[PDB]
């Protein structure tokens, strides 16, 4: 333990400069957030003829609002008034720099950021989504890729530093190449009947599955008695894997024997472990077993440390935290319950909280433990748990990944067309038509029916567009030929899209438009943007990179599908059909009915006299192996996993109302899943990704990917920038006075005085606060005037001494820009202030933001900040290319959503600001979930299929006949997207991580 703990201390040492840089960026973004939004999360709709609010529909939070136009609107009779309290428990806000650093830490680790993004966009305005795009790319994505890329070197640095029976045996040993095949076929086929049980079986299907189970039991037991009466029972217990198969057969025998219907459904699912036998002929699953075994083997010390840390922090939490969680629980419990769901009143629950912090969900509890106990203890406990857990897990994952993996006239017309198709203006003209045709889809949104003219313009536009693209096709055919055209392999995209469009337009010619299949070809018209992939060279090179790696993804996806099949079958054994419940539903809000009225489905059928009561099911349940795959993806991505676990542990037998934590220990099912599925399948996936990328790069003679040919030239320039050590010593001035300023500014003392004065300006910035006072505002403005004068004095003194040498350097140009911006901003405020036309206050907050450049002046002497920022700049080209491809994907998916899901009812994730009725709103939701954040929130109103959730007989909204989504289409829009973004982003990581190494 000591040898490895010393290495962990070294890994903490290596975080030296990254901690500095993270603190600096977190602070700058804290000041930006504090400036722009201070006191905005306080705007809440309050009625008017104390305070009278109205809750947000389907929740109990007070409604957040705005007086702006794209900010968020109150219902009738509700004026957006700024009030005293903050949203959550008064802890999430931007009102002062300390809360601002809290919120920007929440954004760096991406814990429940989707909710803060919702709130600040709802309060200040959609346009401020530019802040989160910019603090999630720099905070979350980038500042994690510094941690992952410095731990790795610390761990590489560590490692690199160091008679009649014998006649029965005569056909006992007849195990030829055809018997083994029988065993494999039996394994697979038995798994296929285990993967075929569901909830509502009629008895006959259950009986068939039973007979099949018994047959496969006796088959494998027969195999075992054969083997024991084939070798000698001495050496039979010497092989590694025969012991495993024999323990499985004993457990199967016992489960058959002891007879209860569903008896300990873990014992009925224990057979599934047999698939691991199919690893002799499946080398990738052999490597998965190699990884797990090493995790508990040659790397046992690291997992021992991790277990020690989790046990210690669960204990400390229980002892310090626990008593007050008991009696203060009315202060953190849900509206109609009696205990909080997540608390620290016993070792299991304390461990569950420490685990959920290890997953990454570390704030939402902190608010509660601060509302129940002391605040300093909560902050220290949770934040030390977080840093230490997400450091030991990170180091263990790196170690498993690193060592364990890395062990005549016709000829003339053809020729005419042919010279023309290559001519540069021709290509650019076609690209232009693609850009307009793609962009014209964004105008086809919900409201287009009430715009009687824009529609017709778009229709004529589409007709001219099908013409123009068909003409390009025929030009390219009689240019190239039928034989070369198709072989190129980018032309098939164009031909398919053109055929789809020429089915659609013809269907608008005839009366067969509303025949459902052609109306399902039409919806495909959202792939028109995809014609852009070929024309842009950067998207082309990135697509080549991804298509080069689709094979390896396919192997690992097969292994992941088998392995999650195991857990989905366990889930169907354990939970299937028990997620149902009753709910008294009145208006938009649903509460489980107390167990003193129901306990049964045959009690909702009786107490339904009012009609509020309805018998329902959770949207993402475990009733099938199919729905089990979705519930496993939601657990493995940690989104919507909580509504799952609550009804897993509430569960009882079938047709019975669920009880408050009547299955407390089913959380072990989800813990075990996350550990094995998430941690180890992900480790396997990333291992094959790195190996693939390494060999892929090495093939090309060790050049770069995601980068074009000209990007390599820009790279040569940037690389030659950050190396040039000598610069001409500047000449000394002649004039006596122009010599003296030269003498004074050029020493080190002036630089250090200005450095510390920037720091004192920062301190003057951090005191700024919502609703402070009048006097403090005035005094801070006077002090601000003192700095803008001194920094002007600094620049003018530089100019007088260094006339042109100044304008040679770059940092001199930067602080020149910020000096002129600060003076201009003060002049702009002076004029546009109450002296002149009083526009919106919010303009003043944006104006006051020219000061933060003063802060960013600070990185001239800072080695660490400057070097890691130069690494970011070197990466930015490839980041641009993959950003282009991710943009195209977000764009296509935007139109798909905007055409398929606008009429869905407003519910959990879809409200009057984040929905799919417009290109702004749809792009908002798609960006929220590019990071997979909150995607279960949007998907939930899709799966609606009737009362109480949707009204399928609505007179208006001629869509799915009412406010209902398409469950088949949600699960494939939302699931594939987060997989495509996942694989797109993964290639964004490989860019920067391979930039830090250099
Ligand atoms: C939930 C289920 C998740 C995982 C269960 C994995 C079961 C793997 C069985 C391995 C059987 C074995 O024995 O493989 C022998 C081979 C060959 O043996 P040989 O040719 O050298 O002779 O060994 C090798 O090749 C490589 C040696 C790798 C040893 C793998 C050890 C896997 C143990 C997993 C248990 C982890 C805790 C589970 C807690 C559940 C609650
Ligand atoms: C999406 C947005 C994406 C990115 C935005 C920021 C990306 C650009 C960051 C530029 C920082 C920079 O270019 O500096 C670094 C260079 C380094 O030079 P070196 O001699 O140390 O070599 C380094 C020695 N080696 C070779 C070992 C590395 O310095 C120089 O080139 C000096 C010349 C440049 C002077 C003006 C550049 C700085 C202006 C603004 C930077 C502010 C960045 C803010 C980032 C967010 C903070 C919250
Ligand atoms: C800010 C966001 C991104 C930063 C943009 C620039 C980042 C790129 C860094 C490198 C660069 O491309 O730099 C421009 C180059 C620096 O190369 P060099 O001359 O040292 O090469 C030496 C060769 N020799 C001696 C012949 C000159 O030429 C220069 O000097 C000009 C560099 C001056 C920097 C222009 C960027 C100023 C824009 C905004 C400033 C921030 C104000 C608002 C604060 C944000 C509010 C929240
Ligand atoms: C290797 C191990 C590494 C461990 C690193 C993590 C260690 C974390 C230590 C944090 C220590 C915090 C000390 C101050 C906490 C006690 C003061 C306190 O009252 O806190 C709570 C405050 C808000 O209080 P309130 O609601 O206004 O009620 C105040 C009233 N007087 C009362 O006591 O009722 O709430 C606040 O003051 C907000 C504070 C936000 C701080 C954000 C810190 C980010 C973490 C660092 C990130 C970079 C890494
Ligand atoms: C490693 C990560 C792997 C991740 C795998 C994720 C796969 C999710 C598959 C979900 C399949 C699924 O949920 O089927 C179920 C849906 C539900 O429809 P319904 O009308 O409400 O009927 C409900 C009733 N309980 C019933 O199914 O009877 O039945 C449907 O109607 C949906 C049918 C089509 C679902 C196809 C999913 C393809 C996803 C592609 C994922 C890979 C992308 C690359
Ligand atoms: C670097 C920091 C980046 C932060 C970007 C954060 C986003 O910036 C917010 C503003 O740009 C939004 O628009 P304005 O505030 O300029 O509009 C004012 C004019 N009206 C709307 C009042 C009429
Ligand atoms: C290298 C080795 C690995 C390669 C894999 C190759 C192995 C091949 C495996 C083949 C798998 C084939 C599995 C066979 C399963 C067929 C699937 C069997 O179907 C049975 C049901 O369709 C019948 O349903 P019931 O008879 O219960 O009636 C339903 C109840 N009602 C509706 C009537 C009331
Ligand atoms: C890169 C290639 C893919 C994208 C191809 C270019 O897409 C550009 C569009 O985002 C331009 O904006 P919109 O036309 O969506 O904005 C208008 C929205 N309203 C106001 C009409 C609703
Ligand atoms: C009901 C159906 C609904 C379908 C909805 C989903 C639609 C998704 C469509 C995705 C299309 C993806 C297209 C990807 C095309 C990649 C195609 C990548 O191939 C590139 C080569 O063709 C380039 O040609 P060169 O001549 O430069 O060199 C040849 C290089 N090789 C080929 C010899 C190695
Ligand atoms: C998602 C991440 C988004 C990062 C977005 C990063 O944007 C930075 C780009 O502007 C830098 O691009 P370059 O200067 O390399 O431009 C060269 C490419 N062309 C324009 C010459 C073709
Ligand atoms: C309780 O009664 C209400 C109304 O009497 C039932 O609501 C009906 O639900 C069915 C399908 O479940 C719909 O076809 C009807 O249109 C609904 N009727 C009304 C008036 O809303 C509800 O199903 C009953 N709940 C249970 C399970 O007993
Ligand atoms: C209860 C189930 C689901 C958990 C997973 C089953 C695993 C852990 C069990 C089943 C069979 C067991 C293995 C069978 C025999 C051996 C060979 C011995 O030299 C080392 C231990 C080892 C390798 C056992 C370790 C534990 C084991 C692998
Ligand atoms: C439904 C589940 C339980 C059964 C899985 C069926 C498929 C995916 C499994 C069963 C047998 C497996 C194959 C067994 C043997 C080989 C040979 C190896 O060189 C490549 C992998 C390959 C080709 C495996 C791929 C995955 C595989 C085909
Ligand atoms: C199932 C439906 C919807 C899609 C089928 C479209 C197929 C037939 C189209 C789309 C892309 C086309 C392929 C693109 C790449 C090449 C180049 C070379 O390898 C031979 C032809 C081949 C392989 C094309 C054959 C036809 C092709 C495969
Ligand atoms: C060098 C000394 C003076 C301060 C060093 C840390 C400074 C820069 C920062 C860190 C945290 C900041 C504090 C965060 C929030 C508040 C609460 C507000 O009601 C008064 C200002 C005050 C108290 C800030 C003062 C400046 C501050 C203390
Ligand atoms: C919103 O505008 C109303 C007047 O219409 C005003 O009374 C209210 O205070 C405003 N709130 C804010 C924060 O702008
Ligand atoms: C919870 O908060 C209320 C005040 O809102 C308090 O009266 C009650 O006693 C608290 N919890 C306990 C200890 O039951
Ligand atoms: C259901 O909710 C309504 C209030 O909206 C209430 O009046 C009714 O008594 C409740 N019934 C039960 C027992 O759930
Ligand atoms: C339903 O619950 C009641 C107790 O409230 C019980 O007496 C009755 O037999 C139960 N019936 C069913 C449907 O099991």
């Amino acid at each position: 333990l000591k040898v490895i703990v010393g290495a962990l201390i070294h890994s903490v040492k290596k975080l030296a400069d990254v901690t500095i840089l993270t603190i600096f960026c977190l602070s700058v973004f804290a000041l930006v957030g504090l400036q722009l939004f201070k006191g905005n999360l306080k705007n809440k709709c309050v009625k008017n003829d104390p305070d009278i609010y109205i809750n947000k529909r389907g929740t109990s939070d007070p409604l957040l609002c705005g007086n702006g136009s794209d900010s968020g609107h109150c219902p009738d009779g509700y004026i957006c008034l700024k009030t005293s309290d903050n949203p959550d428990f008064n802890y999430t806000s931007f009102d002062s720099f300390a809360w601002a650093f809290l919120s920007l830490f929440r954004l760096m680790t991406q814990d429940s950021w989707e909710r803060l993004y919702q709130q600040t966009l709802r309060t200040s305005g959609k346009i401020y989504m530019i802040f989160f795009v910019l603090v999630i790319f720099l905070g979350s994505f980038y500042l994690v890729n510094l941690i992952l890329a410095v731990v790795t070197m610390a761990y590489e640095e560590q490692n690199q530093a160091t008679w009649v029976k014998l006649k029965t045996i005569l056909f006992g040993l007849v195990t030829d190449p055809f018997a083994e095949l029988t065993i494999t076929l039996c394994i697979v086929v038995n798994t296929i009947f285990m993967a075929m049980e569901h909830h509502g079986m009629s008895p006959t299907f259950e009986a068939m599955l039973q007979i099949g189970n018994i047959v496969f039991t006796i088959f494998f037991t027969a195999e075992m008695v054969f083997k024991i009466i084939a070798f000698d029972p001495y050496y039979y217990f010497q092989k590694k894997w025969n012991i495993f198969d024999c323990i499985i057969v004993t457990v199967s025998l016992l489960e058959l024997g002891v007879a209860k219907k569903g008896s300990l459904s873990v014992l009925r699912s224990f057979r599934l472990l047999r698939v691991f036998k199919l690893a002799k002929s499946w080398p990738t699953l052999n490597t998965l077993i190699k990884i797990i075994g090493n995790s508990v083997g040659a790397l046992g010390n690291l997992t021992i440390i991790l277990a020690i840390i989790v046990f210690v922090f669960a204990l400390v939490g229980k002892q310090l935290l626990g008593e007050n969680y008991r009696n203060n629980r009315k202060n953190i419990s849900a509206p109609h319950e009696d205990w909080p769901r997540w608390h620290m009143h016993d070792f299991f629950h304390s461990f569950l909280i420490v685990f959920r912090i290890l997953c990454g969900e570390w704030i939402e509890n902190m608010w509660a433990c601060m509302e129940v106990g002391q605040k300093s203890i909560c902050l220290i406990l949770f934040l030390t748990v977080m840093v230490l857990g997400n450091l030991v897990v990170l180091n263990l994952f790196i170690a498993l990944l690193l060592n364990s993996f890395f062990a005549d006239v016709g000829w003339q017309v053809r020729k005419t067309c042919y010279r023309i198709v290559e001519h540069s203006w021709f290509e650019s003209f076609i690209i232009f038509m693609i850009l307009l045709s793609s962009g014209s889809l964004a105008f086809e949104d919900y409201y287009l029916d009430q715009k009687p003219t824009v529609k017709a313009l778009l229709e004529y536009t589409d007709r001219v567009f099908t013409f123009i693209f068909v003409f390009e096709m025929l030009l390219k055919w009689v240019a190239y030929g039928f034989k070369k055209y198709f072989t190129n392999a980018w032309c098939w995209l164009d031909f398919l899209i053109v055929n789809i469009s020429l089915i659609s337009l013809t269907a608008k010619i005839l009366e067969y438009s509303e025949v459902a299949p052609i109306k399902a070809l039409r919806t495909l018209r959202a792939l028109r943007p995809l014609r852009a992939l070929s024309r842009f060279e950067g998207m082309r090179v990135v697509v080549d990179a991804l298509v080069g790696a689709i094979p390896s993804i396919m192997n690992v996806l097969l292994v992941c599908l088998i392995f999650w099949l195991i857990f989905s079958i366990m889930g169907v054994n354990l939970f299937a059909g028990k997620f149902w419940r009753c709910i008294n539903y009145t208006d938009g809000e649903f509460s489980l009915v107390p167990l003193s009225i129901v306990n049964n489905k045959s009690d909702c059928k009786i107490q339904n006299s009012t009609g509020s009561f309805f018998w329902v099911n959770v949207k993402v349940n475990f009733d099938n192996v199919a729905m089990g795959y979705l519930a496993l993806l939601q657990v493995a991505t940690f989104k919507g996993w909580m509504d799952i676990m609550y009804a897993a542990v509430d569960s009882r037998e079938v047709n019975m109302q669920p009880k408050w934590e009547d299955n407390v220990y089913m959380y072990l099912y989800f813990v075990i899943f996350i550990i094995f599925g998430g941690f180890f399948t992900l480790n396997l996936f990333v291992g094959v990704i790195i190996d693939n990328f390494n060999q892929q790069k090495k093939k090309l003679g060790g050049q770069d990917i995601f980068m074009t040919e000209e990007q390599k030239k820009y790279y040569n320039a940037m690389k030659k920038l950050g190396s040039k050590k000598p610069q001409k010593p500047i000449p000394r001035p002649l004039n006596k006075f122009q010599g003296f300023v030269f003498d004074i500014v050029t020493r080190q003392a002036f630089d250090i005085t200005i450095m510390v004065l920037i720091c004192l300006n920062m301190i003057t910035m951090m005191v700024e606060t919502d609703d402070q006072s009048e006097e403090k505002t005035k005094i801070l403005g006077k002090i601000n005037q003192f700095f803008v004068a001194v920094f002007t004095g600094e620049c003018v003194m530089k100019m007088f001494a260094l006339r042109q040498y100044y304008f040679t350097n770059g940092w001199n140009v930067f602080d020149f820009i910020v000096v002129v911006l600060s003076i201009a901003s003060l002049i702009f405020s002076a004029i546009l202030k109450s002296l002149q036309s009083y526009f919106s206050p919010t303009l003043f907050r944006v104006i006051r933001l020219a000061r933060i450049g003063r802060i960013l002046r600070l990185i001239r002497a800072a080695k660490g900040i400057r070097t890691l920022l130069f690494a970011l700049m070197m990466s930015l080209p490839a980041l641009f290319n993959i950003g282009l491809l991710l943009f195209l994907v977000m764009f296509i998916y935007s139109i798909f959503g905007m055409s398929s899901f606008p009429h869905v009812r407003w519910e959990a994730g879809i409200d009057d600001m984040f929905n799919f009725q417009t290109f702004a709103n749809s792009m908002l939701c798609l960006f929220q979930i590019t990071t997979s954040a909150g995607w279960d929130g949007l998907l939930s109103p899709i799966l609606n299929t009737g009362p109480p959730y949707c009204d399928p007989n609505l007179p208006n909204s001629n869509g799915t006949r009412g406010d209902c989504g398409s469950p088949a289409v949600g699960i494939i829009f939302f699931t594939t997207y987060i997989i495509i973004s996942f694989l797109i982003m993964v290639n964004m990581y490989i860019a920067v991580i391979l930039e830090n190494f250099n």
